[PDB]
């Protein structure tokens, strides 16, 4: 199943930019860095649990978030861009 | 029809930030900021062909870039969150 990840983490500060490489890091090994902080994820049920499970111990719970959309099959044919 | 905006930008520069600011300005009209560059929009098909020529305007298309997903109906059930 596709999940797409948006990651709001500000870059302004090396701590932000550490912890937006590491979301990167785990992201990419399931899917595409589409933009900087958006990641297209083929995932089964349970990797979509684990990375959740691996997800919050990196993000600043505080400062930080992440979305995910759990887009439908033929999700490709329903991305556009500008 | 429910439109995800997702735009990239470099808010280390204060033009990347002001094209940010002029980004969301655009897109609270039509939708909720659930992020700082992402937006969740509900537009008519005729808004959407007005909002995609606003935006080119005000973004800078060799550096930034904006995707659209279009969510399908109760897409609101499927979102989740944290922090």
């Amino acid at each position: 199943m596709m999940v797409l990840v948006t990651y709001d983490v500000n870059t302004e500060t090396p701590a932000g930019r550490k912890r937006l490489r590491h979301v990167a890091k785990l992201c990419v090994d399931y899917g595409q860095r589409v933009q900087n902080s958006v990641f297209e994820c083929s995932v089964t049920p349970a990797e979509f649990v684990d990375i959740k499970h691996r997800l919050t111990q990196i993000i600043d719970e505080k400062t930080d978030s992440i979305r995910f959309y759990l887009l439908g099959k033929n999700w490709q044919r329903r991305v556009e861009t500008l």
